[PDB]
């Protein structure tokens, strides 16, 4: 289809169209990206994602259209500790696209230890909401927790520093205008703390033609649960 | 998803996210259900039909809704023959739903011969544009061309007289109103000839919570091509 559109206000737990890998699962009407104990608690050590079953045509060849699209979402952090670690990311990437080996912590679930920082090894856009930056583990971050915009690589190509609020929840607005080519994220709390970032790429250099979205979380030695409330996505082939 | 929505103005060969059954397949941007010789003319005994791949929520048990649905969508018959047969179709029903063994030529591949008539056999909802009507075969069908609604059996709940124009596209707009349980259809070809049907129905009587939309079309002794020309389709979840 040259148009797809799909909306989750909530997310019962009769599921049909979503690929769950790893730890995720639905709780109480929300995505639990993370592993929780029976009481609800955030542990250590998980990673989970979870990814719309049918596939998004970004962009095709033959008629040179590239598509506008537009991904809104909100998700809340909690943790009994402070120090909530390692963050939540919205990201694009080829349709069989699997947790890969070793990808815990702060690798999100999207990156390979091993080829982490390599541009060309990658296939892989992601927005993510970095909460931990301890320079000895997380070498890459700035020092300080950050909105980051990924392009095949953990190290962000563009970041804005973030406050993370335990409990309150973030609705975040995600657009790409293949006119300008500008990958554009706004994020607000409630009370209208705003925060925006935004980075200029050509997606047809970075991924195929059809790919699949959806998101990714980690909890390494520290943790948090990682709570996706609401989505909405939508993405129309377009002549620029 | 609560809604859903999907745009197809042409098809493109390289389709990711349609479910082909039988002879189904794509030719020059356009879905022909059903087999075509290397010269692009019809052949008698063929079945084919395409399903959109991601599930649609139609009705939800513990809120007690029931989705607003419009599937739109243009499509042309052609054959050499006075008597091409046997039509086209749009159904919905169960996600697992496959052609049943038999189910050729005047069942349109939506029903089986043994059961084709019996309603608590089968789950099925289905717009049928019939072109075959010889009472000795199709005993089920009033004796001319017609658009049909069926519910559950071949033996339309209700027809209207439709005229069968070689070549020339049909637009049609199926759509369900929840509130009222109306399903309506409304047909027209390029010159503003038009053909209307409604009928009351409950769906949440004859469906699952869950299911797949698409086509189907057959030809059994007599044939014609069916070609789909562009389809697109959207439900909401809306409060009863
Ligand atoms: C101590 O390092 C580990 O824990 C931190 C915090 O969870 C992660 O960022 C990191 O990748 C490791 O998994
Ligand atoms: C002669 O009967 C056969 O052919 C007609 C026309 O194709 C079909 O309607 C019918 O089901 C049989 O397959
Ligand atoms: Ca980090
Ligand atoms: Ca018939
Ligand atoms: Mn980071
Ligand atoms: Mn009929």
């Amino acid at each position: 289809q040259d148009s797809l559109s799909f909306g989750f206000p909530t997310f019962p737990s009769d599921q049909k169209n979503l690929i769950f890998q790893g730890d995720a699962q639905i709780k109480n009407n929300a995505v639990q990206l993370t592993k929780t104990d029976s009481n609800g608690n955030p542990v250590a050590s998980t990673v989970g994602r979870i990814l719309f079953s049918a596939q998004v045509h970004l962009w095709e060849k033959s008629s040179s259209r590239v598509a506008n699209f537009q991904s809104q979402f909100s998700f809340s952090l909690k943790s009994p500790l402070s120090n909530g670690a390692d963050g939540i990311a919205f990201f694009i990437a080829p349709p069989d696209t699997t947790i890969p080996s070793g990808s815990g912590g702060g690798l999100l679930g999207l990156f390979a230890p091993g080829t982490a920082q390599n541009t060309s090894a990658n296939q892989v856009i992601a927005v993510e909401f970095d909460t931990f930056y301890a320079q000895d583990s997380n070498t890459w971050d700035p020092n300080y927790p950050h909105i980051g915009i990924d392009v095949n690589s953990i190290r962000s190509v563009k970041t804005v520093k973030w406050d993370r609020r335990d409990g309150q929840s973030l609705n975040v607005l995600v657009t790409f205008n293949p006119s300008t080519r500008n990958l554009d994220v706004v994020a607000t709390y409630s009370d209208g703390t705003r925060y925006e970032v935004s980075y200029e790429v050509d997606v047809r250099s970075v991924l195929p033609e059809w790919v699949r979205v959806g998101f990714s979380a980690a909890s390494g030695e520290q943790y948090q649960t990682h709570t996706l409330e609401s989505w909405s996505f939508t993405s129309t082939l377009l002549y620029t």
